[PDB]
């Protein structure tokens, strides 16, 4: 059969699935308290995307359309195309464009257009607000405060490059809310066909998320932002199309090094892993690590507990 | 013997090696009047990492450390970490840091930063000129032009990012120069550890370029960008590491809908592309076409003419 297999990647070497930045850190603690349904980087070992996540890592966070301002401000109103400058279908059977931030927050980031016609340049602070009314990804539109209201043009095609997060008001850290979702289609309609909800099932488990750091860009952000799966393995799971023997396949975290195995980990089929652990806590791990696939196992399996 | 692949993703599915974007289409033209020596996106296809190429896409162009104002200014110094944010270390027998620009052009992104002790964050639109003699990377320090001079603040991370490139002046798209590398000493010293001048040595071929639209942020900037190999071409054959059992991989770009080839080129073992073909010409492929490995032939192979 085809053997399966993860990359041989170290955690800093990998991207974020969630937003384009490299991963810092692994991070695993208790989610009972939340509802863990991220959209973008989720993905079965099979290698059947899920949600609106797409390959590219550049490509998350990012909108790419046309706009046109809103009279008596400094915003403006973007009419999505998809990430290739084509028509945006609404029909197609996914919560939104593929690579739609997954969470409720304030990214804030340059928005840039070219005048096709004579190839002159342009580009302007810009920030987009999720968990506004105006966040209609799935309709096809997005709006944009800006600090600027005269130099964007319409008809020309304009790009949002995502740089970080934003936050006001006091109550430091209240946002961004990295696990709660936005409304894909405003007050239009509830999201649908989400990946589904994410919690370990095994008594004593807790997930392991891959974590890294959004830049802040102004005010006290919460600037946490993990994800199930570094966006190589999304990428690697696609392509090898491995089928999964068991719903549990054990990873071992081995340092290349010494050749010695640090902990071992469940990457369940359906695209997301747990460790034998309770409580929160920041793993240290050697610079050279990487993760190894050793054997499917039982869902019953019960971990070495981590260390 | 460990058999040799490269990825089934198709152009639009990857990114540019030379910038944090997706590519966008196919480039094959004359090079003779340019020195074609890129020193991001290079790797062998034994898995050997050249010049400047570090793995994460995302990482391209970006750069850490902490900054210093500079006194009746709006520009800034900033005196580079690792992307770990780790101490940058000039020894090491590479160009620069891994990741650094490899082209001469005024790059636009922002500089973000934290301030450890309270969590309060700020972003500033800035612009790295790489012809600059403070462009100075393999000492340690680069220089940024921006639009503030008393919101950022010492000893505090500070992290630049990316977004496109501008221009000035007359005569238009004049600037950027992809084919010309900077200065990584600056005036200090010749750069050092660079990758190999490539060039189609068979009667016949040109270099195949994988072609991306860099953003626009000011004036008419020559906005064109080709990479030698896609970025995860050098994840792949890094991590697969298969010998070369030849000088010359064959290829065949195959639209895997009607099963058909479109056209076949080589694979260098050195990390380039040549294809059959005289004159200038933006290639037209079926959106779902990719590449895929046939045979290793003799470096004395003639190609099928181009099509
Ligand atoms: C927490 C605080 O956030 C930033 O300040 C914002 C402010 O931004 C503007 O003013 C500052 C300093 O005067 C810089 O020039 C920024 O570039 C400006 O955009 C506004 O968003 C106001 C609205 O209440 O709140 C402040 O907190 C940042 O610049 C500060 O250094 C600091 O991190
Ligand atoms: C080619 C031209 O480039 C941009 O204009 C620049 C200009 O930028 C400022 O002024 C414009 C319009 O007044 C916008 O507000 C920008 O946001 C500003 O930064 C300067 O760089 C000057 C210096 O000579 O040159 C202009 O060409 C762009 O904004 C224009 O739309 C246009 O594409």
């Amino acid at each position: 059969t085809k053997p399966f297999t993860v990359p041989i990647l170290t955690v800093e070497e990998m991207s974020n699935s969630r937003f384009p930045i490299p991963l810092e850190k692994l991070y695993t603690g208790p989610s009972s308290a939340f509802v863990v349904q991220p959209q973008n980087g989720r993905c079965t070992t099979d290698g059947v995307l899920l949600g609106t996540t797409q390959l590219s890592a550049v490509n998350i966070c990012t909108f790419r359309g046309d706009v046109t301002h809103i009279a008596g401000s400094h915003d403006y109103i973007m009419n999505l195309a998809s990430q290739n400058w084509n028509n945006y279908d609404p029909t197609e059977e996914i919560p939104a464009p593929l690579g739609t931030p997954d969470f409720v927050g304030k990214i804030q980031g340059m928005l840039t257009q070219t005048t096709r016609e004579d190839g002159s340049t342009r580009a302007h602070k810009a920030t987009v607000s999720t968990g506004s009314v105006h966040f209609t990804p799935k309709l096809g539109s997005v709006q944009y405060t800006t600090d600027t209201n005269n130099d964007l043009q319409t008809g020309q095609n304009t790009k949002f490059t995502p740089v970080g997060v934003i936050q006001d008001g006091n109550n430091h850290q209240n946002e961004p809310q990295q696990w709660v979702l936005p409304n894909y289609s405003g007050r239009t309609g509830h999201n649908v066909h989400l990946a589904p909800a994410v919690a370990p099932t095994f008594p004593g488990e807790q997930l392991l998320f891959f974590r890294s750091t959004m830049p802040g860009c102004s005010g006290y952000p919460n600037m946490n932002l993990d994800c199930l799966l570094p966006q190589e393995w999304v990428q690697h799971f696609y392509q090898e199309a491995a089928p999964a023997q068991s719903d549990v396949a054990l990873l071992r975290f081995v340092n290349p090094d010494t050749g010695r195995v640090l902990f071992e980990c469940k990457l369940h089929k359906s695209g997301y892993v747990t460790v034998a652990h309770t409580g929160p806590h920041d793993l240290v791990i050697p610079p050279n690590g990487y993760f190894r696939f050793d054997s499917w196992v039982n869902q019953f399996y019960t971990l070495a507990p981590m260390g």
